[PDB]
């Protein structure tokens, strides 16, 4: 064939392999299935009373809008890489994908942080924080999210490629944008804040010893397992992202066969980003005692 294509009027190649449509619909459905049965009750009862319900409930509304656009991308995948719906709608696809998943990360950072200071800091102001302030703070998070995330719906993502229509934020492009910066940091900044706040609430717990060892070990359990889950997750496609931009410096795009393979890896990695939303519910709401 011939990958090799404008976007934007920028020099990207990209691939069309029938194993994307057939591996992938068979992730995304479970994604889905379990996403809604998960988060939509998460939303139906929050987890509305504490600050931390709020942080919970808001992270619930950004898994459930994120999942409830996966249907979109099985549908591009089964037809190959075929977006039948036109511009403005995969333009907002795109830009809802991109916004809920920062948005979930934001609220993940979030939850970890109050929990350190609720451990580290029990006599700090932060803990008794009332509803109106965690509003307050959730909407300018939320706020912060659209403004970085906007520029999807500003900008055009539709391209014809060949026979068919390709709607993508991630061809691979000799062209390093604020796009593949905010991957990045949204696993590099995040992941550093999670896992020294967890890090410091285990330390601080394990200096206390006054018998009741049993529920203390299923909190530090519970921390630790909510580490791991963000880091199997999202690790692995921006490693593959990282290969990627380490290949586009020193190979650019003239004999873009090589990238055909990390191409499929990538593609086979977001799914992962996307399960982390179904997973949530059961890390953070269906392990309290209800
Ligand atoms: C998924 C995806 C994303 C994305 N961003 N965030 N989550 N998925 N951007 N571009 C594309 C092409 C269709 C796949």
């Amino acid at each position: 064939s011939d990958h090799f294509l404008v976007i934007n009027g920028k020099n990207c190649c990209v691939f069309r392999d029938e194993n994307i449509a057939k591996v992938l619909p068979p992730v995304l459905g479970l994604e889905f299935v379990f996403g809604l049965l998960g988060n939509g009750l998460a939303l139906w009862i929050f987890c509305s009373w504490k600050s931390s319900r709020i942080f919970l409930f808001n992270l619930a509304v950004a898994d459930f809008l994120l999942i409830i656009c996966l249907p979109f991308l099985t549908d591009n995948y089964v037809h190959n890489w075929d977006w039948r719906f036109g511009g403005i709608p995969c333009r907002v696809m795109l830009f809802m994908l991109a916004m809920n998943k920062q948005g979930s990360i934001i609220f993940l950072t979030v939850v970890a942080v109050a929990r350190y200071f609720r451990v580290v800091h029990p006599h700090h102001f932060l803990n008794k924080i009332s509803n109106r302030t965690a509003a307050i703070i959730s909407c300018f998070l939320w706020g912060l999210t659209i403004g970085l995330t906007v520029h999807l719906l500003y900008t055009n993502m539709m391209t014809k490629n060949g026979e068919a229509y390709l709607c993508s934020s991630f061809s691979i492009c000799y062209n390093f944008r604020w796009h593949d910066a905010m991957f990045l940091l949204e696993f590099f900044l995040p992941l550093a804040i999670i896992l020294f706040c967890s890090g410091r609430i285990i330390w601080s717990l394990r200096q206390r010893q006054m018998d009741r060892h049993a529920k203390i070990k299923r909190a530090i359990n519970f921390i630790m397992v909510v580490a791991i889950v963000f880091i199997i997750c999202f690790l692995p496609s921006v490693a593959v992202r990282i290969r990627i931009f380490w290949l586009l410096y020193k190979y650019n795009v003239r004999n873009c066969d090589i990238y055909s393979s990390v191409d499929l890896a990538f593609f086979t990695t977001l799914s992962f980003t996307y399960m982390n939303s179904m997973l949530d519910p059961v890390v953070y709401y269906f392990s309290s005692p209800s």
